[PDB]
């Protein structure tokens, strides 16, 4: 077999990116300042964190085993629980005590035959009393919210129609539906998209099979009252390339950024319209909604080149690390229009940004607050001379959060400091009567001075000030998505405004 | 109540001394070099590690909650399991989410009434299929060797005759007895010593009550074929001082270092002889044995002043940090002698040393190998300018190990490096046929450059060279005693030579 290294090597596992691989508990975390005593609930986040050194050199960050952190808050106290998702990969590799799964999304490079290849490492959401650990090439893994025990692969009581489940389902706050899809829904390289939804009782509602113009990556999507919207990243899959040991994904400079629009209820596959936005990278969706005219306002991060630069075009052409910026874009779509080309979007702010969150009490409806990561290259904001030698590689960098008020246009920026970087934030309603966007924001910080992680708690009345800073004595490796589950919400999701 | 701080403050919890407080698992530890594949068994060690910030300022290191590490070795792979002892203190403080126990060994400063005040933080030994987590003011806590679950306070099937159980029992490799004692055996300030032993079937054998000349600290003891030996540290307890909120222990410059000798079998309390060694500090016992003439050779660390300088005499007189050296001393005792004063000991080496280990296959008999920590102040051995600002305070420092061959007088020294310090080592017989002192040595390192811990594996054929270096991504706080439990030993203890 390819040799199994016994320690981690390469930039993607150096410095702050070095795997820790701890599972267990740290109760009664140290706190500087004061956690608001009324906060009650749990912040769950997931990080890729290889349990064993890969036999693939420079294995991408996205291919690491999913490790779940839960921060449990009550009466101004907080405990951490941490546990790996027991994926097929995790379990079989743990049994063998070596890596067996090969290249990202390429089963032809695996050392054994896997049924499920999930690392369950991208998102962790709450649904009907369980956590669902998500990875877009796979079904979810169900987990216990209290103990973080893995129950196993989840198929929604045998109803799951797709081989794949998006890392970005949307929760309709009015209908209490979970709205979902999967791409490559019938296997490697397929252009099949399965759009599907579940009512709050757990029964499947929608199931519509449609066909993508290309086999492209659909990482995120958007949902409005009457439509679902599928933006396609111009990364394209050719299974024949994969069979020869090549990459699942390859950039295509010759195609637009497709944006499919399908009626949300009662549609057939042929009802989808594939609009054509200017060539670019579809980043994360903040939210979409229908305005007065019934036009879709789609607000999302959008770049003009390949953010995933390690998967270049057929001739190896693409950007370098740190070159591509994404901007907060507004696209306008009209399902009734027969004109497929779309205009350039308008931009809501000028910041290099990503990882937008809204108050999910208005998800699928008009929102007027967005919170998001920023990367500000303004001199002094990050001490690069200090940070970069300690940082390792393979993950995006965020050196602040921003809050945009969409009515006033006001922006507040949280800067944790010159030797700290941030993950994706969560928003917590102050209480069940709170106005949209009024409450608390939490975000995990990487502190390169201490080589420790911290959890910051902010009040939305002044995002520039930490009300509390929770000081972890270990590193939590840079991670992906996370979610707040409030104790006052019976189904784990906040009530509509 | 006294306010409960929400983060750690003071030098005793700064830098490398900052509590981490993690419990759980890290499997498949990273390894540089190669762990000998024939090593099979578990290294258990205990560290004091406060679970909650104390309401006592500058609480001594010895007062921290005991946290058990197990390093499980098989076929050149190693896993870490880590868990706090569930003492009464740990559990009640965890329930309250704040410190309740007060000053070291002073119940008059506690915020609630405790039945058992153990932190179980000093030693962790194997006995009849359980671990025993030891603390000299208390009975043992029994734990599961595999899971590190705490069973509870252990009273040896109701046979335990003493309120106290030493952190330093001896295991007779010929008789398979565990030889024990407790001082302050009837409670605070009592001069009662209870000497007791258990056969390999778990039945109590010896039980002898004797009387100390003063209520002094008896941290360690020694066992030979026919005698047990009790060296008394000139720290003395006055309960009236304690009731006014003072220290349990106070140095007394006016007394000798008493060394009691009692016949090992069939004695009465009045059979003890209290010999009087020159005033000094009784450190850890390497081993004792009877020579040809029937004289006791007692080999132990010995200092000429108060190593525990934070407990000075009644007038505050005592040494400063880093001032007191302990030396490897040989005392000669003759139970038949009626002369109580003893001569100054001879010294086996020049090094400032402590934490001696022998090949326990010759415990209570003549040994000719000792392994021990050293602290070399010679310029360059430790980079103090780098280390001391990162070190915190409250714990002893060791910047190498030494192996003394008592026959040849040869010494090898292991120096981990200028920015690393060591804990207490363990010795592992190469196999069941190995000669005395032939095999492997393991020792936990504090790496002040990485602010991480490492576990070093050395071969006794060349102590200067690391065969393997196991790289932990977390800190294990400086700890106290630990033990090897070999898989080939059914009762957990090695076979006699
Ligand atoms: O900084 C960014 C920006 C972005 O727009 C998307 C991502 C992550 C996408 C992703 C895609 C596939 C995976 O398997 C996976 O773990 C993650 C990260
Ligand atoms: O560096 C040294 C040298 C020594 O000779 C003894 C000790 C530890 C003794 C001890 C005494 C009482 C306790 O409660 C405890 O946790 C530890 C540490
Ligand atoms: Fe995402
Ligand atoms: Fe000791």
């Amino acid at each position: 077999l390819p040799p199994a290294p016994r320690y981690f090597q390469g930039e993607n596992t150096a410095g702050f990116m070095r795997p820790v691989r701890f599972e267990g508990d740290i109760t009664n975390l140290e706190v500087v300042g004061e956690i608001p005593k009324s906060i009650e609930g749990t912040f769950y986040r997931v990080m890729p964190e290889p349990h064993l050194p890969s036999f693939i050199p420079n294995d991408p960050w996205f291919n690491g085993d999913g490790n779940i952190s839960g921060f449990y808050f009550k009466d101004g106290h907080v405990d951490l629980k941490q546990r790996y998702v027991r994926t097929e990969k995790f379990v079989r590799e743990a049994e063998a005590r070596r890596s067996l799964l090969g290249k990202y999304r390429n089963r032809y490079t695996d050392l054994v035959e896997f049924k499920i290849r999930s690392t369950a490492n991208t998102n962790i959401v709450y649904w009907r009393g369980q956590l669902l650990a998500l990875k877009e090439d796979s079904p979810p893994y169900a987990m216990d919210p209290e103990t973080l025990e893995t129950f196993g692969v989840y198929d929604f009581d045998g109803q799951l129609p797709s081989l794949t489940f998006t890392a970005h389902p949307k929760f309709d706050p009015v209908t209490r539906e979970m709205v979902c899809f999967g791409y490559e829904a019938k296997g490697d390289g397929t252009r099949d998209i399965c759009y599907y939804s579940f009512g709050p009782d757990g029964k499947i509602a929608e199931t519509v099979w449609l066909v993508s113009p290309v086999c492209g990556m659909i990482h995120d999507f958007a949902v409005t009252e009457n439509f679902v919207i599928f933006p396609i990243i111009p990364l394209v899959c050719d299974v024949e390339r994969m069979k020869q040991g090549g990459d699942h994904w390859q950039w295509d400079y010759s195609i637009p950024m497709y944006i499919g629009v399908l009626p949300r209820r009662g549609a057939q596959g042929s009802d989808v319209k594939w609009f054509e936005a200017p060539h670019g990278f579809a980043g994360h969706v903040a939210n979409a909604f229908e305005d007065d005219k019934g036009h879709i306002q789609l607000q999302m991060a959008y770049a003009k080149d390949n953010v995933f630069f390690w998967w270049p075009d057929a001739n190896g052409k693409g950007p370098r690390p740190g070159e591509v910026e994404a901007h907060f874009a507004n696209f306008v779509l009209d399902y009734q229009s027969d004109k497929l080309p779309l205009a350039e979007p308008t931009y809501l702010v000028d910041d290099d940004m990503e990882f937008p969150r809204i108050d999910d009490r208005v998800a699928t409806r008009k929102h007027k607050h967005t919170f998001f990561c920023i990367f500000d290259r303004k001199p002094g904001v990050t001490d690069f001379e200090f940070v970069m030698p300690r940082a390792g590689g393979g993950a995006p960098m965020s050196n602040g959060l921003a809050h945009l008020n969409h009515e006033t246009g006001d922006i507040q920026r949280y800067l944790p400091g010159p030797r700290k970087l941030t993950g994706e934030c969560i928003f917590i309603p102050r209480n069940s009567e709170a106005a949209e966007g009024d409450g608390y924001v939490m975000v995990l910080l990487a502190n390169y001075e201490d080589m420790c992680s911290e959890l910051a708690v902010l009040d939305t009345k002044d995002l520039t000030n930490e009300v509390a800073l929770i000081k972890l004595p270990v590193r939590l490796r840079p991670g992906l998505h996370g979610n707040w589950v409030d104790k006052s919400d019976v189904d784990g999701h906040p009530a509509p405004l």
